[PDB]
């Protein structure tokens, strides 16, 4: 009957419509992932309910209890049937849930306040005037923590014990710190979010340098789910038709402010 979809609020993937208080159910939300969910549902022929993950996390396994949290945990423990969000495809997550082909490509990137004399990862790792950090949890932080590359190992060694903490807890926090640090803070985040903010007033940030890696976001389903196959074929079809690009351009540029 009704497929239970777990997601999370993160602009411009899933946001509350300005008039949401007057709306109900699925109609309350808007965004790239909201449009994507509708497309996938239409293609696979299923009815569904969008729900916001309880703990507001993406997916990580606690080191003490070995229990998965976030949307990944909702799928592993049978709370939701599918997760449609900017959920990064990682080896650790791939071990416990299934991912469709990526619906969007991305790579860890650098966000600076316009005017900052930083152009790449090497630049940051060499100086100390301009501080830099990542989210206090998530795929990006983990990338630096386990990296074997000298430059990235150098950046992690710094970020690891920098004071005050160069880590932020949300994308908005990371952005504000950049906008408010007078060019003394660089925020390491996923290129997709970076490109998005760049099109947001007061248009004072920008992405610099190439991406530190290459990955993608995928629609996740619990392992053995008889939904996984259909969802993957739907993603492939929407991508072949150019709809995913059109969708990205819609929420990133057509609705841009800069
Ligand atoms: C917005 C958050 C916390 C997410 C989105 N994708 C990543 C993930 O799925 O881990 C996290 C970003 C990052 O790690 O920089």
């Amino acid at each position: 009957k009704t497929v239970v979809v777990t997601t999370i609020l993160e602009s411009p993937y899933v946001m509350m419509k300005k008039n949401h208080e007057m709306l109900e159910g699925n109609e309350r939300y808007e965004g790239y992932c909201v449009d994507l969910a509708a497309e996938i549902a239409k293609h696979c022929g299923f009815k569904y309910k969008l729900t916001i993950v309880g703990d507001g996390k993406y997916g990580a396994r606690d080191a003490d209890t070995k229990i998965w949290n976030g949307m990944v945990g909702e799928l592993v423990y049978g709370k939701a049937d599918i997760a449609i969000a900017p959920l990064t495809i990682t080896l650790v997550r791939e071990e416990v849930i299934d991912f469709s082909k990526p619906f969007m490509s991305l790579g860890i990137s650098i966000m600076i306040k316009k005017g900052t004399p930083i152009e790449s990862a090497e630049d940051l790792s060499k100086q100390t005037e301009i501080a830099y950090g990542t989210l206090d949890s998530g795929s990006t932080k983990e990338f630096f923590r386990r990296s074997k590359i000298a430059v990235f190992d150098k950046m992690w060694t710094y970020m690891r014990s920098a004071e005050p903490s160069v880590f932020v807890r949300t994308t908005a926090e990371g952005v504000a710190r950049v906008r408010k640090s007078k060019g003394k803070y660089a925020y390491l985040l996923e290129s997709t979010m970076n490109e998005y903010i760049e099109q947001r007033k007061p248009c004072d940030t920008m992405k610099v340098g190439g991406n530190l890696d290459s990955k993608g976001y995928g629609i996740a389903t619990p392992k053995g789910s008889s939904l996984g196959n259909a969802v993957n074929l739907a993603v492939l079809k929407l991508d072949e038709q150019g709809l995913l690009d059109k969708l990205k351009n819609k929420w990133w540029y057509d609705k841009g402010e800069c």
